[PDB]
């Protein structure tokens, strides 16, 4: 089971969630970042650094945003047969870890665009308001972000995460 | 450490915070509640019934507002000596849980009110967004609430939970 403060980096963002790897770094995947905007959390566009591709956005800010976390480790993508944890937040509340056994990293074409992602199955489902949750999992004694949910089959029994 | 689903159960709400003892009953204290709203929870407050209690408020809902939670053990306050944590989420999305060494429950002047409420020692202080947090031990394999967040010295040394 994810720690408490692990869900705590889980954060209310645009259309979805994003992630704190850090007190500076923030990731989500690319559909649920608001628009129209000249801040956010606060910050101006102008002082963000800024790395979009491939569904995936992560952030950096000039400031720290969230001084309690310790940075932990980003990677792209795990290793095939990994069980990945999705920490999905509900509006209500809810914490609904997913329990997803990852298949392989490739670039997809999902209504139009590239994506550069990892499938996996899911072991109901996923939500439009889901995109942005983590896809994490333990190594040893330290959990590991390695993707942000973009994504899943009409079925809904496939989904697929964004990685950098 | 508490669980995350039992960090799950504390909802912003009002100036303050309440607490999900089960998937119909809140919890939080006279002081958080807003006045002068239609809705809690999207909910019309005829189809709540709400029970104050002095300082001690809670809300049944007539539908299931959170269906994933199990109902959990509310006690009238806990054993004196007992070791609470108060699951104090502040606004950044921090978790900051205070560690108290609980003293007696009485019937106690607080502002000119009497409240029934249990003392305890802080062991960083609470501030007056975190009333409604609640007090909670865990007992052999169980989580027990045992009260909300009601007051603090002006020192700042000594805490108050509303009981029930
Ligand atoms: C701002 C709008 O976007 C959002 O709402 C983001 C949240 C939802 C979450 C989905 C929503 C439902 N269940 C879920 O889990 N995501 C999407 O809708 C994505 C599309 C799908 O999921 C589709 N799946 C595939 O095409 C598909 C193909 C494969 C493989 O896996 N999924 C449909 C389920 C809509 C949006 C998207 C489009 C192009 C991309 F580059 C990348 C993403
Ligand atoms: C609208 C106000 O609502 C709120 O903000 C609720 C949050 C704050 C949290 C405090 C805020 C600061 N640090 C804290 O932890 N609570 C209070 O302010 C309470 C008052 C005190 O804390 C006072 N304490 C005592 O009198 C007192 C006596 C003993 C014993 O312990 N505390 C003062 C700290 C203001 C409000 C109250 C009044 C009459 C009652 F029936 C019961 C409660």
């Amino acid at each position: 089971s994810a720690p408490p403060t692990l869900w705590s980096r889980v954060t209310k963002f645009g259309s979805g969630w994003g992630f704190w790897v850090s007190p500076t770094v923030f990731i989500t995947t690319t559909h649920v970042v608001p628009t129209g905007v000249k801040e956010f959390f606060g910050e101006p566009l102008s002082s963000i650094a800024i790395h979009q591709a491939g569904e995936f956005t992560q952030f950096r800010f000039s400031k720290k945003m969230r001084p309690d976390l310790t940075g932990m480790v980003l990677e792209e993508g795990c290793p095939e047969g990994t069980v990945c944890s999705v920490l999905i937040k509900r509006d209500s509340g809810e914490l609904l870890p997913l329990a997803v056994r990852m298949g392989a990293i490739a670039s997809m074409r999902i209504q139009g665009r590239l994506v550069h992602g990892q499938s996996g199955m899911l072991l109901l489902g996923t939500i439009p308001g889901d995109c942005g949750a983590p896809y994490v999992h333990k190594r040893g004694n330290d959990w590991v972000v390695c993707g942000v949910h973009a994504a899943a089959t009409k079925s809904g029994n496939t989904v697929v995460c964004a990685v950098q």
